[PDB]
């Protein structure tokens, strides 16, 4: 269970991260 | 500026993604 | 400029991290 | 096996990504 719960959480974290990137990518235009 | 906060946010999210993933790989060997 | 290439590189790496992770979560339910 | 091989690869990708971030973070100083 915990294994499948970490992979779910880690996916969450990864999707949170990709938000941050695209925002940062847009800012790089500025 | 925002790209700052976006990049810092992203790095954190990956660490949470990393440490969780490490628990997961551990469960597999169990 | 380099931050450009660094950000683009990072976004790609996360996608490879994402799609692999999706295969992994799938194996768990098996 | 494949499950434990994806998590290994996804960890690789995550570590590749974190290189890209820190480089990008330093560039943000400029
Ligand atoms: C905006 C910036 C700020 C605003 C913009 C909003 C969105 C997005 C950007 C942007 C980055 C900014 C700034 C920064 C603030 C600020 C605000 C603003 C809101 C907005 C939301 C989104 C949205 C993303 C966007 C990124 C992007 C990052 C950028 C950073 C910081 C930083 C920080 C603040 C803060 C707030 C907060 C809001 C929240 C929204 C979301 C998400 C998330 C996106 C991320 C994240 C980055 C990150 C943080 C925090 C933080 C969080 C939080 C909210 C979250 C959330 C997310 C992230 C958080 C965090
Ligand atoms: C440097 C930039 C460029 C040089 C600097 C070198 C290192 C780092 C940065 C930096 C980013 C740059 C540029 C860009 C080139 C360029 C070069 C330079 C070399 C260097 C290595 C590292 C190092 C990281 C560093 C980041 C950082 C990103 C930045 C981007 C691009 C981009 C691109 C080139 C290219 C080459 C190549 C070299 C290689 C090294 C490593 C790693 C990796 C780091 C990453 C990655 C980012 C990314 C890409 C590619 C790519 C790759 C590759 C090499 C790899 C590798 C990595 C990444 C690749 C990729």
């Amino acid at each position: 269970a915990e294994a499948e719960s970490a992979l779910e959480y880690a996916q969450q974290a990864l999707e949170k991260a990709q938000l941050a990137l695209q925002a940062a990518r847009q800012a790089l235009k500025a």
